[PDB]
């Protein structure tokens, strides 16, 4: 017996090119945990049905970075490590936390299908989260 309704969030994800020369779009997230990729498919995508929580991009979106772009302790680390690793950057989109709904549904268009974009982007993705909200009980 109240006037409310369910609102619907809307979020956005494209492949932006790099300066450096991009080829593909990839997923590259150091230091994430794993309850964030734990739906997370091979594709690199959380798939639906799927909570949302802080620090979860719910997409993977990476660029290749250059080469003097790398810093000092990138330098001593070949020798830490053994061998030299691929460095890019966090293109990904930020996910507030808590989210303040669930993953019901997600949009995402691939060139392949036949779909034009535009100047700069190789691949759109948007997610579509639903508000969900209950009355107090107790008081």
């Amino acid at each position: 017996d109240v006037y409310t309704s369910i609102h619907i969030e809307e979020y956005e994800s494209e492949a932006r090119d790099t300066k450096l020369g991009p080829e593909e779009i990839t997923r590259d997230i150091p230091n994430v945990g794993e309850d964030a990729l734990r739906n997370l498919d091979d594709r690199g995508v959380i798939r639906i049905g799927a909570e949302v929580k802080d620090g979860d991009l719910l997409v993977g979106k990476v660029t290749p970075k250059g080469v003097t772009e790398l810093t000092a302790e990138e330098r001593l680390l070949h020798a830490i490590f053994g061998e030299k690793a691929r460095e890019v950057r966090d293109t990904s989109l930020r996910v507030p936390h808590g989210g303040g709904g669930i993953i019901h549904d997600v949009k995402v268009f691939n060139r392949e299908d036949g779909d034009e974009l535009p100047p700069g982007v190789n691949q759109l993705v948007r997610v579509y989260i639903v508000q969900k909200r209950k009355i107090s009980e107790g008081d």
